This record gives C-alpha cells, sequence and structure tokens, in this order.
C-alpha cells in the first residue's frame, strides 16, 4: 500500500507509480522506434542507471523507484543492454533500452512479467526493438 503501483494499460504500454500515491509514473513503451544515438555522455549502463533520471528534485522518489524496477539486474553483468540517455531539455524520452537481443529480451520480459502481470512476450517480436522510459503524470488509468 506504499510501495510503486505497478499499471499495465497494454502489451506495448506499463506505468509505474510513484510511492506514497505519487502524482508521478514511470512509463516504459516497447517499441521497434528508436529516437536516440550515441554520444560521449549520453550512453548508460543499469548501474549508471540512476543518472539519466537529474531533471526533477521535487519528486525524489523517481531514483529508487528504478533501482526497485531493476530488481537487482544491475549486478548480473550479462543483462547488458545498450542504454541511451535523453536530453529532455530538447523534447525526448529519458532512456531508450535496446532490447533486441533474445537472452536481455527474455530477461527483461520475466522481471515484467513478475511485476506487471502477463501479457505478450516481445521477444517473439523480430528485427529492433527497444524499451523506451520517459516520465509521466498519474490520471489513474488502471
Ligand atoms: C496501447 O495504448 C496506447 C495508448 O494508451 C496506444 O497508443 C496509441 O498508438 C497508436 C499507434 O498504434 C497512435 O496512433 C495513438 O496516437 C496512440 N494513442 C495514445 C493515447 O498514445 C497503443 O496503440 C495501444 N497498443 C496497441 C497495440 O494498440
Ligand atoms: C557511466 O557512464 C559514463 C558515461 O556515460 C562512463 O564514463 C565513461 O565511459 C567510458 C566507457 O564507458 C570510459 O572509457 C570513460 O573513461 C568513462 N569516463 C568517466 C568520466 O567515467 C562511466 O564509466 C560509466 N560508469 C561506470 C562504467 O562505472
Ligand atoms: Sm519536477
Ligand atoms: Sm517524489
Ligand atoms: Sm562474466
Amino acid at each position: 500500500p506504499y510501495v510503486p503501483m505497478p499499471c499495465m494499460i497494454n502489451d506495448t504500454h506499463f506505468l509505474l507509480r510513484g510511492p506514497f500515491e505519487a502524482s508521478w509514473a514511470i512509463k516504459l513503451e516497447i517499441t521497434d522506434v528508436t529516437t536516440l544515438v550515441v554520444d560521449t555522455d549520453n550512453v548508460a549502463n543499469p548501474t549508471n542507471i540512476s543518472k539519466c533520471f537529474a531533471n526533477n528534485q521535487d519528486e525524489r522518489l523517481l531514483g529508487f523507484t528504478m533501482e526497485w524496477f531493476l530488481s537487482g539486474l544491475e549486478h548480473d553483468h550479462h543483462f547488458t543492454p545498450q542504454i541511451i540517455c535523453g536530453n529532455v531539455s530538447k523534447g525526448e524520452v529519458n532512456a531508450q533500452v535496446n532490447i533486441t537481443m533474445e537472452d536481455h529480451c527474455s530477461q527483461v520480459f520475466l522481471k515484467m512479467r513478475r511485476i506487471f502481470g502477463v501479457f505478450k512476450n516481445p521477444c517473439t517480436s523480430h528485427g529492433k526493438q527497444n524499451v523506451l522510459i520517459s516520465v509521466s503524470n498519474w490520471t489513474n488509468q488502471c
């Protein structure tokens, strides 16, 4: 009752409400579109992941909600999908994670299945596919 609240809009779209009935939620979209590109300072990793969400001081529990979400997968050095931080100042998502690799994808699905419940396995999809991560308002969608 005081922990992050998972919400599954549909197979592609997921929300994770912040603790204590937070007005915000970490949004996750599974998509085959890439909106971000590698730069010197924009690339992060699951241990670096907390760094991508530096925009807002108002909602400080965002970084915790992420370490909670990674489920200790930053400690699995075989879990190494490409993560690219986004420049929110220029209207782009906080991070895109390339989950095209099959073992990363099955390892991401297994974590999201226990969290969000059963939904369609995106690893059956072919070719490029990403998880896009950004912040949104919570509107009691679930
Ligand atoms: C899951 O729900 C989202 C919205 O909650 C749908 O997003 C729409 O996606 C279509 C493209 O397929 C766009 O044309 C719409 O503008 C989007 N609407 C919104 C509100 O984002 C998404 O389509 C749904 N998933 C599926 C498979 O239909
Ligand atoms: C977290 O990411 C930063 C950049 O986003 C990494 O910084 C550089 O990473 C490259 C290769 O990843 C190294 O060759 C540089 O020496 C790093 N520079 C600095 C100042 O760190 C950073 O290493 C990552 N954190 C890690 C790997 O613990
Ligand atoms: Sm803010
Ligand atoms: Sm907060
Ligand atoms: Sm090893």
